Order: structure tokens, then C-alpha cells, then sequence
């Protein structure tokens, strides 16, 4: 428990090297954004309540990561839209 400085569980710091992809497509899946990303842990799919939307989460191996990929890439123009990256480690915020 001393740990030697991280007293905020390491919870928000995980999403911090991860990021949502939006603007996909229907087309488009994790294959697209793992080839996108080629920098990343994994990548997952995110859809309507029940049809696909567009929507992708990204786990990367560490910030700069999720963040050299979100920026060096945000969009790669694919499937006739680019992919955009929104990241998850200070910004979304949904209290559950």
C-alpha cells in the first residue's frame, strides 16, 4: 500500500493510454483501427443500442501511445471518412 506515489487506484490512469474511435463506418472495424493504430493493446467496436454506429474504443500500451497514434493519425481518412480519435484519460466523463 505505500506504493511510492499513485493514490488515485490507478483507475483513471488506465483510460490514459486508451482513446474512442468515432466516425467510423460499417464497413470499417477493429481491423481498420488496429491497422490504423498499429501502435495500440487492442482496439473494441461500439455501436447503437442495437446497430452499428460507428464507434470503436482503442486501448493503446501507455499515453504516448494512444496519444502519437490519436494525433499522428485522428481521422486516416477511411472508409470515405476519417476515423476520430477521442481520448478517455481527462476528458469523457459518464458518473457509473
Amino acid at each position: 500500500s505505500h506504493m511510492l506515489e499513485d493514490p488515485c487506484t490507478s483507475k483513471k490512469v488506465r483510460a490514459a493510454r486508451t482513446l474512442l474511435a468515432k466516425n467510423l463506418s460499417f464497413n470499417i472495424t477493429e481491423d481498420e483501427l488496429k491497422e490504423v493504430f498499429e501502435d495500440a493493446l487492442e482496439i473494441r467496436l461500439v455501436s447503437q443500442d442495437g446497430k452499428s454506429k460507428g464507434i470503436a474504443y482503442i486501448e493503446f500500451k501507455s499515453e504516448a501511445d494512444a496519444e502519437k497514434n490519436l494525433e499522428e493519425k485522428q481521422g486516416a481518412e477511411i472508409d470515405g471518412r476519417s476515423v476520430s480519435l477521442y481520448y478517455t484519460g481527462e476528458k469523457g466523463g459518464t458518473r457509473g
